[PDB]
């Protein structure tokens, strides 16, 4: 069976569970049951399942070396299904409330979950929290008696926390951190003196990198009972650095990719983000640039975000990002070699992963 | 050692662990930790500590009659704060999400935390995420190696998701249940058909009897290993028969305590709440009394809410609800009652937690 239909077919399965497990256990009523639904498929399907599948790509390799039982190749590669759309959904959960917290207008073509006539701020606040919900719902259902349930409930934890942590270190990325206090209003910083290379991997590792590419590839190895198969050290190196990466192009295809094939109007200039671009310009400009950059950052001002974009077009960080792309093709090279000394089949899960980001 | 003194140094303990852990291990600044250690302290501290209390009086009953070395009798009174700190904290996070949810102004005579200067919405939402997420770092830390920690992590979640669940038939109950749709904007129902005493018993049970009043008791036996002194139907059954008589006091408060003693401005009539007022209301009114209710319930306009409170006022609820309280003293003596059969001790926590709530 091909991995594509088998991860859907999953879907139509964790759907009809969760719901049915709404009915007999919770109480619900079929017009709610109807709308959850909807919720479910409007805020969990449509994307790549990149992160999903990623699970079940792990999966599939470790089960071309490895000798099982067919009914054990069933069951390693449901699993894998199962833990790939735990991933997809606390993705649904995290995009759901972003949307809301930035007054996120479209996503991926459509109107934002809580922009819908009929969900309204207040209805998808919540939708967003039982999206998270029902990531744990499936867990213990599917991994029950499973020898990895701790471990993987355990990783899923550490990285739902990381990301909400590098949530707070983006929507405090445009404030000077010696100003932070609740008790008073937060001007934009004037200084830009937080717009480091270190300060902006630090926002990507936790935001980004630890649900996108760290979860999908340990999720694998948990499902498989394969963490043995790895040096995790070199796992976590090679996530981090290709999840950066991953940043970075949604960063320049904010400013400069057209709405149509974005999805989405970008606003990372006027929401005045901590954006790879903006980065790299401070650390080349001269101090006539540098002073026109703070005179147009982070204004919903059309011209002002113009004239922001002409300073980076004239800046040529095409070649900035030509050489961070090659010294970054350097690392990820010698960590999936450093990776093969234990699993030449992790490996080239890695390298999947590896291609499927580079050339996207 | 005095139990609130014990619970009050835990959360300390713990929230110096939360911190520090995010310096050793999430790459946090100073002010970022400044910032979330103002934010827990303003979203979990100055209740009553009712439901973490729970857990500590719970354990601390069966401590009476159980043989123990003194550094068992800590261990267990150490968990059993740390677990009522999860629960205080679970709390928390709904009291941050609900506050934006319904755009309230104050909560126990401060700001709701989303409305300080330097908050926001856009950090809020998030700060409320970290809230949960807390529960699960603080869990993993402490119950690590605990013979509980699946039961615990188990019924945690599923009391976790009961109230998110119980969150959306609360935010959905003025809206008539076939006409939900995420395509459509919802209107107000018209015909109240929906205002039953079984379907506003259904949003009370899942919004706040489980996280309320079944989640510390049964907290209290796991981390006293003492889930075989009870008959669980048993604490299902009496801890949500509590926990609908606390909303219900809850609701009948929001109309008619002075909101300097509420410690805020109560809105249930303008947000149209399926309140048990309003249900008790139309389970007795006449046609007449039907129709004004309907031309004003549910509207902003102080002309309006000053009608539905004089029909209250007029419909003598005050006798339907010492009816109701009759009914439910006999209903919790029974139960309490049924629980002699296998422990005293727990039937004695349990009437504690009910004279704290009918004398409250
Ligand atoms: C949760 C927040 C919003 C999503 N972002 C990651 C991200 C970057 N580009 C994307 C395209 C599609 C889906 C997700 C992403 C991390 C912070
Ligand atoms: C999470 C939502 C808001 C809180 N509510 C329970 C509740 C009723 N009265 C209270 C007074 C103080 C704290 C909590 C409560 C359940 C739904
Ligand atoms: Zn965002
Ligand atoms: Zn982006
Ligand atoms: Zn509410
Ligand atoms: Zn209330």
């Amino acid at each position: 069976m091909a991995s594509m239909e088998r991860f859907l077919s999953v879907y139509d399965e964790v759907q009809a569970f969760l719901l049915d497990q709404l009915q007999s256990k919770y109480e619900i009523d079929p017009n709610r049951a109807r709308y959850l639904r909807i919720m479910m498929d409007t805020t969990c399907l449509g994307g790549k399942y990149f992160r999903g599948m990623t699970v079940v790509n792990v999966a599939e390799g470790f089960l071309a070396v490895t000798q099982h039982d067919e009914a054990t190749k069933e069951r390693i590669l449901h699993d894998a299904c199962v833990g790939g759309w735990m991933i997809e959904f606390l993705q649904a959960h995290y995009l759901v409330e972003d949307d809301i917290m930035d007054g996120s207008v479209m996503r991926r073509g459509k109107p934002c979950w809580y922009r819908f006539p009929g969900v309204t701020t207040q209805c998808a606040i919540n939708d967003g929290i039982i999206l998270k919900s029902w990531t744990q719902i499936m867990a213990w259902h599917y991994f029950a008696d499973r020898p990895f349930l701790k471990d993987l409930l355990c990783l899923f934890q550490k990285v739902d926390y990381a990301t909400a942590v590098g949530q707070m270190y983006d929507v405090t990325s445009m404030c000077d951190s010696n100003k932070l206090d609740p008790e008073v209003a937060q001007p934009m910083t004037t200084d830009f003196a937080e717009f480091t290379p270190a300060i902006y991997k630090r926002i990507v590792k936790y935001k980004t990198t630890f649900y996108t590419y760290l979860l999908p590839l340990v999720m694998g190895l948990l499902v498989s009972e394969a963490a043995a198969s790895v040096e995790m050290n070199l796992v976590e190196r090679v996530a981090h650095l290709i999840g950066e990466y991953f940043q970075v192009q949604d960063d320049v295809m904010d400013c400069f990719t057209p709405p149509e094939q974005l999805g989405k109007v970008g606003t990372d200039i006027e929401d005045a983000k901590c954006s790879w671009l903006a980065v790299t310009f401070l650390g080349k400009a001269n101090a006539a640039q540098v002073a026109e950059f703070k005179a147009n950052y982070g204004e919903k001002d059309p011209a002002k975000v113009a004239v922001v974009k002409r300073l980076y077009s004239k800046a040529n960080l095409q070649a900035d990002f030509a050489a961070y792309e090659a010294e970054v093709v350097r690392e990820v090279e010698s960590l999936i070699e450093q990776l093969k000394v234990k699993s030449p089949t992790f490996a080239e899960s890695v390298a999947v992963v590896w291609e499927k980001t580079h050339k996207r």
